[PDB]
């Protein structure tokens, strides 16, 4: 089975703006866990054909990765911060849907959502 086609960086169709709020989403929050030593099995969409992996997409209904959230932020895609930090949630949530506790990939997310939460826990003031 082939893999889905990445999920959409760009609506042409969306109104933009620009807010504190993504300011931070993507040069604190997702500039931080991109330079993490664990970031690289987020940073692009499972491949799944590549990794044969055939039931990945079979029980992940909603991939996300920073990969995409960063293409998200930097195309102004999002108008809201929550946007931005469901696309985050979601994607940590895959992870634990799909691997089990003790798998190294399971540790490496959990670190990672560590630091996400420190990093949104200050996310700045709304305009
Ligand atoms: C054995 O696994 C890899 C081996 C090499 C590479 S790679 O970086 O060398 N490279 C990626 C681009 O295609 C060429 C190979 C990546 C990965 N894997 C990931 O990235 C990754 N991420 C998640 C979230 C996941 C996975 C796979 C584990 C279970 C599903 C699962 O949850």
């Amino acid at each position: 089975s082939m893999n889905p086609p990445p999920p959409e960086t760009s609506n042409p169709n969306k109104p933009k703006r620009q807010t504190n709020q993504l300011q931070y989403l993507l040069r604190v929050v997702l500039k931080t866990l991109w330079k993490h030593q664990f970031a690289w099995p987020f940073q692009q969409p499972v491949d799944a054909v590549k990794l044969n992996l055939p039931d990945y997409y079979k029980i992940i209904k909603t991939p996300m990765d920073m990969g995409t959230i960063k293409k998200r932020l930097e195309n102004n895609y999002y108008w809201n911060a929550q946007e931005c930090i469901q696309d985050f949630n979601t994607m940590f949530t895959n992870c634990y849907i799909y691997n089990k506790p003790g798998d190294d990939i399971v540790l490496m997310a959990e670190a990672l959502e560590k630091l996400f939460l420190q990093k949104i826990n200050e996310l700045p003031t709304e305009e």
